């Protein structure tokens, strides 16, 4: 299946990292635009985004390319499409 | 895991489908912001969004209550966080 990590933390911090993708573009397949949980309430800053990888081996390199923050959680899982 | 459908197709015609996810508040768990995959070169309006549902029953459900057109593609799968 296609892996999806998923990151998330201060919307700002967020801003630095998509530098950082830059230079890696010969590592993620697909990068999605900034987004996030909308409702009719929410809380605060929290942009979220997510990147494609066309293998799992592939995707413990990007991670080793950018430090993810200890405030930054990742996510692992996989689609179908 | 967590079900998670992906919907795409002309921007503006996704802007009518949020409207039937109002009163079907009680079918979904968390509704994404609109997003798309983002790239130094794009091609048109296809913005895109994502809706998680607790369970494969209920998501039958959402999908009956909404009409899906024919020109807008499903999609199925699981994340792990």
């Amino acid at each position: 299946m296609t892996p999806i990590v998923h990151l998330k933390g201060d919307a700002n911090t967020l801003k630095c990292l998509r530098y950082r993708f830059k230079k890696h573009c010969t590592l993620y397949t697909a990068v999605s635009s900034t987004w996030h949980w909308t409702g009719h309430n929410v809380k605060h800053k929290s942009a979220i985004v997510t990147l494609t990888y066309d293998s799992e081996w592939q995707r413990d390199q990007f991670l080793s390319q950018v430090k993810i923050p200890k405030t930054i959680t990742v996510s692992t899982g996989f689609m179908s499409i």
